């Protein structure tokens, strides 16, 4: 019925879904892999959006982060890895994404996440934020923690894909 | 291929907040079932038939949404309905803890069911069924928080 309408997003059934999953991914962990795997099972397409210039200087640079993530997620056919240096909402608009994936680990974060969702709603009303809890297995891991453990020779082989594990070991002398 | 989501609750009664959540979910999933719990441990103001009837009317305009009652383990209901997604609205910090616990249990019961969380719109962020009822019980104006059919039914329950 194209001559009459292009159609709207809401109230007319299910639409094509393209999700962004933004983060610093410094480096990507099994926790991140689990989140994106789950999102990729329920949305048509998913972009892992790696922030180029985070406020805290990352251990891996953008090129390394993007390279590691690409390798770790190559087995997922509807997932693509990109870097971005913008607001998550501006990147979403640029990529014609309509879904924003956010991991929800801690109760402390909930308030901040709700506030961010309200801001993103203001910036891009057509972008829906969607929240996934991490699996129980990955619920206590973070990039930061895995790095600090690894720096003092703690075993983190269970928390990272092999390619990331090797790269991390190289960063730490 | 297909996504089929369940959005469970007591919906006693359905509010504009619930309507917002399910509208958003129905835009991203092929099918959505509003699953209304038949026998909640606290006795509801509206019975299942009334809850289901009100919700059906409020959501009739959404073509990929179906309203049903259920009286079984959510995992068993989801399996029966061939659902692979579980929608929960997330309003408060207090709720998040309980919902994370439930999600971990549901992962144990039904690994193939993915729980998904939506924040309510800013407009509906402070409303709940319980609050709207308590306000209405003492003649507060709640016309802004309910669809007309639910508003009329609530007024009747309190007169």
């Amino acid at each position: 019925m194209a001559s009459m309408t292009g159609g709207q997003q809401m109230g007319r059934g299910s639409m094509s879904t393209k999700a962004i999953y933004p983060g610093t991914f410094d480096p990507i962990t099994n926790g991140h892999i689990d989140i994106i795997t789950r999102a990729a099972s329920m949305f048509d397409r998913v972009i892992l959006a790696i922030a180029a210039s985070p406020s805290k200087k990352p251990m891996f640079d953008l090129e390394e982060r993007v390279a590691l993530a690409t390798t770790a997620l190559q087995h997922l056919p509807n997932v693509e890895v990109m870097g971005f240096s913008d607001l998550m909402a501006n990147f979403a608009r640029a990529q014609q994404a309509n879904i924003l994936i956010r991991g929800l680990r801690a109760v402390a974060d909930f308030e901040y996440e709700m506030q961010l969702a309200h801001m993103n709603r203001h910036l891009m009303p057509e972008l829906e934020s969607v929240f996934l809890m991490p699996s129980k297995e990955w619920s206590f891991i973070s990039s930061s923690l895995v790095k600090e453990v690894a720096r003092h020779a703690g075993d983190v082989t269970h928390f990272l894909p092999a390619n990331v594990h090797q790269a991390l070991m190289e960063k730490l002398k």
